[PDB]
Order: C-alpha cells, then sequence, then structure tokens
C-alpha cells in the first residue's frame, strides 16, 4: 500500500519524494528487531567500513574468523532491508565515480570543466555497453535529482524493479536515503549529458539486475551443479571421463603448459597430450552453460605477464596497482588454455597467497561443465570452461587481504567478461 500513489520517478519532486519515504520508514522502524535497529544504525554511522568488510569476508579462506559484530551487522541489514521490499518500480539517482565503470579516461573537456569532451563520452559508451556491473556490499541512494555540485563526473539513473529490498533510512528527515540489499548488479539501458546547476554530467541510464552468484553459498552451489551436470557426467565417453579426470588430478600442469606455449616432458609424447586436450574440449562441448552465471579464479602472476619476484607485482604500493589497471583495463586478453574456474568466491589453501582474483561473467551458452559432479570431488566446486576463449576486463578493485595465509597483501579482483 504504501506505493499506492507515488510515480516511479520522483524526479525533481523532493516534496513527494519525502511523504513517501517517511510514513515507509516510520512503518519499516516499527518492524524491526533490536539487533537489526542497532545494525541500520552502525550503517548510517560508518557504512563504507561494513561494505569493505563484505568484501574482505566473501573472499575470505574457509576458517575466517572475522570481526563478530559485522558478521552481525551483515545479516541484520540484510534481513532488515527485506522487510521493506518495493512493490512496483523505482528510480533512484546517485553520483558515481569513472572507477566504478572501469574507467580511467577523464569525461571533462579541457577547455571548459562544465563541458563533457566529446571522444570521452564516445569511449566511455563502448566501454560500459555488454558488461554488468557488480555492486559490492549494500548500496544506498536518494530519491531525486541532485540538486547541487559533485566533484564526481558521472550521474546513474537506476531503475529498481518490483520486490527489490530498498528501505527508507536515514537521520534528515527531509532527505532520507534509499538502502539497497547485497547481491545486486547494474546494467546500462543509456547514455546520455544531463546538465546540473549549469554543469555537464554523464548520465547513466540502468536497470538493476540480479546475477547467478553463489559466493559463499556451498549449498546452493553445490545443488546447481547437481542438477545441471549430473548427465552430463552420465554421457561421458571413457576417455572423456578418464581425461577430465587425468587433468583434474593434476594433469592440467602439462596440459595448459603445452597450450601455452607447446611445452612438452621428453617422457611425454606431442600425440598423448593432443588425445587429452581433444578429448576435455569435446567433454567441454557437450552440455552449454544453460544460464548466465559468475564464476572465480585465483589467478597466478604470469597470467598477465608478470612473474612472482617482478616488482610490479607488489600491489601493496600504490604506484603498482596504477600501472596494474593502465595495462588491462578495458583490454581482451585471449586464453590459450583451460580454464579452472570455480563458483564460490572462498580462496582455496593451495592457492591462498595468490593476488589476483578473478570474478568472471560466464555468459549462457558457454562451453564449460560443472566437472566437480564427478565422484570423488566432495568439497570441489569446479566449473573446467574450454581453451581458445577471451577475457574482456571490466574493472580492477583492490581490496587489502589482511590474514596471515592470504599473505598480508593488497589484492586485484578482475572482473571479466568471457568472450
Ligand atoms: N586456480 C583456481 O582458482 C582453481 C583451481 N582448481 C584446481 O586447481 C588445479 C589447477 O591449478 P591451477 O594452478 O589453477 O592450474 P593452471 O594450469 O591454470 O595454472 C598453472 C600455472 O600456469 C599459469 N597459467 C595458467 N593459465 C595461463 C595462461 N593462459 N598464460 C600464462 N600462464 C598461465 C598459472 O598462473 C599457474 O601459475 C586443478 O586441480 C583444478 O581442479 C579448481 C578450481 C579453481
Amino acid at each position: 500500500m504504501l506505493d499506492d500513489n507515488r510515480p516511479m520517478d520522483f524526479a525533481k519532486d523532493k516534496n513527494s519524494a519525502t511523504l513517501w519515504a517517511k510514513k515507509r520508514k516510520q512503518v519499516w522502524l516499527n518492524n524491526l528487531s533490536k539487533a537489526e535497529s542497532t545494525s541500520i544504525n552502525n550503517y548510517i554511522k560508518n557504512s563504507s567500513e561494513i561494505n569493505s568488510y563484505s568484501i574482505k569476508k566473501k573472499f575470505a579462506l574457509d576458517n575466517y574468523e572475522g570481526i563478530e559484530t559485522l558478521n552481525e551487522d551483515l545479516k541484520n541489514i540484510s534481513t532488515a532491508v527485506k522487510k521493506s521490499m518495493l512493490t512496483k518500480p523505482l528510480y533512484v539517482y546517485y553520483y558515481e565515480a569513472n572507477d566504478k565503470f572501469g574507467f580511467n579516461q577523464n569525461l571533462e573537456s579541457s577547455l571548459d570543466s562544465n563541458i563533457i569532451d566529446e571522444e570521452a563520452i564516445n569511449n566511455f559508451a563502448k566501454k560500459i555497453s555488454d558488461t554488468n556491473f557488480i555492486q559490492d556490499g549494500f548500496k544506498d541512494v536518494t530519491m531525486t535529482e541532485p540538486d547541487i555540485n559533485s566533484k564526481l563526473p558521472i550521474l546513474v539513473h537506476l531503475k529498481l524493479p518490483t520486490n527489490t529490498p530498498a528501505a527508507s533510512y536515514g537521520n534528515d528527515e527531509e532527505n532520507l536515503r534509499v538502502l539497497i540489499d547485497q547481491g545486486y548488479s547494474l546494467k546500462a539501458t543509456g547514455l546520455s549529458i544531463v546538465t546540473i546547476k549549469g554543469k555537464q554530467y554523464a548520465k547513466v541510464d540502468a536497470d538493476l539486475i540480479k546475477q547467478l552468484n553463489f559466493e559463499n553459498d556451498v549449498i546452493s552451489a553445490s545443488q546447481w551443479g547437481e542438477e545441471n551436470y549430473a548427465p552430463w557426467l552420465k554421457e561421458l565417453t571413457s576417455n572423456e571421463l578418464r581425461d577430465i579426470n587425468n587433468y583434474l588430478g593434476g594433469g592440467y600442469t602439462a596440459i595448459n603448459k603445452y597450450l601455452l606455449d607447446g611445452t612438452i616432458g621428453e617422457n611425454t609424447s606431442k600425440e598423448d597430450l593432443e588425445e587429452k586436450i581433444s578429448n576435455i574440449s569435446s567433454a567441454l562441448k557437450k552440455r552449454k552453460i544453460p544460464e548466465d552465471i559468475i564464476t572465480y579464479r585465483r589467478m597466478g602472476p604470469n597470467e598477465f605477464g608478470l612473474d612472482l619476484n617482478s616488482p610490479d607485482y607488489d600491489f601493496n604500493k600504490v604506484e603498482n596497482v596504477s600501472k596494474f589497471k593502465e595495462k588491462w583495463l578495458g583490454k581482451t586478453i585471449p586464453v590459450k588454455t583451460f580454464i579452472s574456474t570455480t563458483v564460490l568466491s572462498n580462496n582455496i589453501s593451495a592457492f591462498a597467497k595468490r593476488k589476483l582474483i578473478l570474478r568472471l561473467h560466464l555468459p549462457n551458452g558457454s562451453n564449460a561443465a560443472y566437472v566437480s559432479v564427478a565422484e570423488g570431488y566432495k568439497n570441489e566446486y569446479e566449473v573446467l570452461i574450454d581453451h581458445g576463449y577471451s577475457y574482456k576486463i571490466d574493472n580492477i578493485t583492490e581490496y587489502y587481504d589482511e590474514s596471515s595465509l592470504g599473505g598480508k597483501t593488497n589484492k586485484l579482483i578482475i572482473d571479466a567478461t568471457l568472450i
């Protein structure tokens, strides 16, 4: 009922925005548990810390204790906002940085700070297409077109669909914000220039979408693999099953080395390698990925032309993160090798200290399989991707892994699209 006579978009009508939010926020607060009241209060005081923490937690090792009360806030904020789901779409607004669209070209013209550079905006148009932008942590927004200057170059005009958990909160009763639950992504649906207060901003029209992404959800992940790839396991020829099994159990080292640059062990044969590759690849073509899905990979430095002892690989120095972002952002990288990925965001013991975390949008219809359906892959959550695809690099986001086992280092989250 609270959405009855509001529009989908309040535009600049700050007064209508307020009336709607007030009645909504009052009812929602009286529906909260004390633990939820407290956690939403914590989100007002330090939303940044909480959101940063959600990232650390999801990419952690299994035995990650973390910080107790922020585990609580993560849960309570999530259950809180689910008590305030929209009954019809709501457009919302917020100023945004270059970073969140993986864009590092200045959008301002050099001549007039009020005027957007034409070639910049053209590259931006290319860059934001064919990409779902994952939004980490919670996202709080506003109800109307901002009326004040921004130092940021972009205005996002974001459509929240029906049933989005989206709660009215805040200290300023005449400018209540909207608190959006975890787990969502952004898909652009338009680009234009808007002029607010004499200045031009790049306006991104976008839809808020939900991609399948299990993060730490082990029960859901495996249930998905079983349902979608047990028949696949049934149909494997003997040799296909054998050589998938060889690959998985340690054969990958020699197989991907060979795919990468043709290396053969002296006791190894060329023909054995080619036969193994042909049986694995043929297997990976038998049942296309049935729905868009995020998968993850702890990547070694060699995958970006870096050695473990290369100086450029020290991401604890600000300068090295910048030159890496300079080098790979927007780039398409061919992948000659099979790609071992995991559908869980969890760090993995054998690869705990790798600094490069792939977060891959794996499209419907890709030649890949949930191989851990096979017997004796308890605790394995692998999707294996056919060789010869490519990475479109969408974004690079740093976070700091404080853990002793993780390597007490900054690490780079590489959002990418398989093409
Ligand atoms: N790495 C991961 O996140 C996952 C690993 N696994 C399991 O781990 C084992 C595979 O270990 P990995 O080291 O991931 O195998 P891999 O053959 O992909 O990696 C071997 C080494 O070669 C490098 N490399 C890989 N692809 C390359 C390319 N295109 N160009 C240049 N260098 C490249 C890697 O950085 C790594 O140092 C398998 O048993 C698999 O089941 C399973 C799921 C995910």
